[PDB]
Formats: C-alpha cells, structure tokens, sequence
C-alpha cells in the first residue's frame, strides 16, 4: 500500500551514517522495494527511499512496490511552467534540461549536456545543496539566526538567496581569486561577504570559518561535509539523469563531471552504478598548478567521492583546455557553458580518444553558464 513519504521526513534529522545507502542501492538495482509493516521502525529504509526520489513509501505486510508506484518517476513540472513562489519553482521546476550536443566525439561517444544553470537562484548546480541544507536547518534552527560557509562563489550566492527565503541571515567567505559575482551577488541578496585575498582556495578558508563559528555562534552549514549536499543530488541531479535517460530512450553508458565538494558527481556516479555497475564516471582533475573555478584535484580531500562504493576514472585538464572546450561547445551548440563544464566535456573527449569507453550516450553535467566568466572567455580568445 502506498503512503506519502512527507509524514516520515523526521528520519532525515534522525538517521546517521551511510548504512542506509545499501537499501538505496538494493531498491535501485531491483526496481522494487518491499512493503514495510511498521515504517516507523525502519528509519533507514525510509531514508534510502527519500534519497532515491520516492514520494511514497510501501506500507503493509508481504507486498512490494515498483520505483514507479513509489514516485521515482513522477512528473513534477507543470506543463505551463507557472509557479506560485520562487521556492516551489526550484522544487517543481525540474528536471534541468538534458540536451544532445551537436559535437562529435571519436569512437561513437554521444554527448548530452545537463544544464545546471537552469536553477533559479545561483544559475548553477549549487542551488540544490543550498535548498536541501537550509530546508533541514529550518526545523531546529531559529529564524533570524545567521548561517555561513566557504564558497568558490556559486554556493554562497545560492545560500544567500535560500537563507533569506527561509528567514535566516547569511555570511559568505571567499578566496581572493574567486569570480566577482560571488563577492558581489550575496551583498545584493543581503548576505555579508568576507574576502580573504590571501586564501589560495576555498578549503583553505574552512579553519577561519570554524573558529569564527565558535566565536560568533553562527551555524556553519559546511557543504564540504554536510550530507544534505549528496542527498540533494541523489534525489535531484542523479535521479534525473536516470529518469531522463530511461525516458529520453538513451542507451546510457556513462557520466562525466567535475568535483568541488564532490557532492553531485558522487551522487550521479552512485545512483547510476546501482542501476548498472558498468556505467562509467569520467571525472576531471584540474592539471596541477591550474585552477578551474569551482573545482579542484581529488586528493585535496573530498568526502563522498572517496567514502562510498563508486567506480570512477580521472582525466587531467588544463585551464587552457577547459576553455578551448567552452569555445568548441559555444561554436557547435550556441550554448555558453562555464569552465568546469568545459573541463568535464574535455575529460569526456580525452577518454573518448583513448578508446577507453563503450560507445553510447554519455551525460556531461554542466555546473553553470559561461556568462559568469567573461575575463576567462577574453583570455581564451587570446
Ligand atoms: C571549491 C569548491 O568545492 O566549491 C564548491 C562550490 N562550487 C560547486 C561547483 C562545482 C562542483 O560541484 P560539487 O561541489 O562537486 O558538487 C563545479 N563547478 C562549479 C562552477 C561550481 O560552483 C561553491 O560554489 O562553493
């Protein structure tokens, strides 16, 4: 029998660790889930289900229910694209678009692009962890309270916006080398902003954020470590690739993307590999000495990418290559992607060249719009 999952979302604040994820892998692999006699007594299974994009739980004794009956596949978008609030627009205004590139790759590698700039607040994939995180604070953190984090830019803009929609004030911390929008848009959205012109990176900022949190009592939401990040991509980004492939009738063979927190690629890799372990995951490694906005090398220490049972393949990419791929994509598709998108595309194109890859459809995740990167565009034009 089917029940509305929303009555059981206390399990999100309750359940700790990664054990539940074996329930999620199992249900995804099987296409079904067993009826729960006493749903309350199985917080971890319930959590696994929410995590996969279900809106109903199976309830009763003996039966089971399909991913479809569970709502993994519900259409959320109103056909007329009319939303009663910005938040509902974030929620229901999904999936982001999966678009086939006109770009040709060797060895029968067919590229689609998932355009994450189609999120309303930061015009980036960071909208998703910002909503999911803040949403959870919402129940036990007092309105009016200040929340804060290190950001490369995207996260901070997104967070600043979502926090205000929720009653919170916001503070964002950025390295000197971050984009100017990251430093300026939060203020517009009414957050405070701190720029450390010294910090050679986002992560380098975490110590001062933590200390400051201890001192000032603000809540440090920590995207780098907060599981509402990966869970947000599991139920959004990753479910969507799954659903978009099955329904777009793609013969899905792999995904490609970049890594900052590592949240979205981890979810996409995890979720899809549960459905078929042969699904590849091609990941970018900014060539050492190079900086590609929003992303970094794998061994700089990332939570989920390392900690979960995920198969993946690294490729290096310079700033110069990532940009040449912005230009390639701009000229084929008339889509202006950002540097991490460029890199992700290039990583996919390198692996294509080596003949590493089973030929088929490959979904590349584009984190944001190239519009935000005009002086790198300027540099890439020489
Ligand atoms: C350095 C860092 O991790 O910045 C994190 C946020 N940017 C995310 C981001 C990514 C990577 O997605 P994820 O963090 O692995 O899930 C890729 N490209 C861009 C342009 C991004 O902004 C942040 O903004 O703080």
């Amino acid at each position: 029998a089917l029940a509305d999952i929303s009555g059981y979302l206390d399990v999100l604040d309750s359940v700790r660790g990664f054990s539940y994820l074996e329930n999620a892998r199992e249900v995804l692999r099987s296409g079904e889930a067993r009826c729960l006699g006493n749903p309350r007594s199985e917080p971890e299974y319930v959590k696994a289900l929410y995590v996969i994009g279900a809106s109903r739980i199976p309830v009763g004794d003996g039966c089971s229910h399909t991913l479809e009956e569970l709502g993994v596949f519900d259409i959320s978008v109103p056909g007329e694209m009319v939303f009663p609030s910005p938040l509902d627009f974030f929620e229901r205004g999904k999936p982001t678009p999966l678009v086939r590139s006109r770009l040709q790759l060797p060895n029968g590698v067919r590229v689609w692009l998932k355009l994450e700039w189609y999120n309303p607040f930061s015009l980036s994939v960071a909208d998703r962890p910002a909503v999911e995180i803040i949403s959870r604070l919402s129940r036990r953190v007092e309105k009016g309270s200040l929340v804060a984090d290190a950001t490369s830019s995207n996260f901070g803009v997104a967070l600043s916006a979502v926090a205000r929609l929720y009653g919170y004030r916001a503070r964002v911390y950025l390295p000197g080398a971050a984009e100017e929008f990251g430093k300026l848009l939060p203020r517009l959205l009414g957050a405070q902003v701190i720029v450390d012109p010294e910090a050679p990176s986002t992560v380098h900022l975490l110590p001062r954020v933590m200390k400051d949190s201890k001192n000032e009592g603000f809540v440090h939401v920590n995207q780098f470590y907060n599981d509402a990040n990966f869970e947000a991509h599991m139920r959004g980004t990753a479910r969507e690739i799954f659903v978009q492939s099955r329904r777009g009738g793609l013969a899905l063979r792999g995904v490609a993307g970049s890594l900052g927190t590592s949240g979205h690629m981890s979810a996409a890799a995890f979720y899809l590999q549960s459905v078929d372990p042969s699904i590849r995951a091609v990941l970018v490694q900014p060539a050492q000495g190079d900086s590609i906005p929003g992303i970094r090398r794998v061994e700089t220490g990332m939570l989920w990418i390392n900690m979960l049972d995920i198969s993946y393949t690294l490729a290096e990419v310079t700033l110069e290559e990532a940009m040449e791929a912005v230009v390639e994509v701009a000229r084929s598709d008339g889509l202006v992607i950002g540097p991490s998108g460029g890199a992700a595309v290039k990583a996919l194109a390198k692996k294509a060249a080596e003949g590493d890859l089973e030929p088929g459809d490959y979904v590349v995740v584009v984190p944001d719009t190239g519009f935000k990167y005009l002086s790198l565009v300027q540099n890439a034009l020489e």
